[PDB]
């Protein structure tokens, strides 16, 4: 159902918002654990400027 | 868990089917959402991963 990605993605991101601080950074990682080298660049390179 | 681990199961059902562009633009919005110091242990866990 690829026209309902954007809804999915909305549900994920509320039920996201009221888990606490540390289930939230298990989730984020698990996601990155199962991502490809070319994905984990891009986030990287987001997540660098945003350390300072 | 439990209600995060119900809930956490299905998000990662969902994003599985996501394309890889739209898994990294989700990723991404939910580290603009996070603490300081949430970025920093995502950083620690994904720094040695990269080569």
């Amino acid at each position: 159902g690829a026209a309902s990605y954007e809804k999915e993605k909305e549900l994920c991101v509320k039920y996201f918002e009221q888990w606490s601080e540390s289930d939230q950074v298990e989730f984020v990682e698990h996601l990155i654990s199962q991502m490809c080298h070319y994905q984990h660049g891009h986030i990287n390179s987001y997540l660098k400027p945003m350390l300072q």
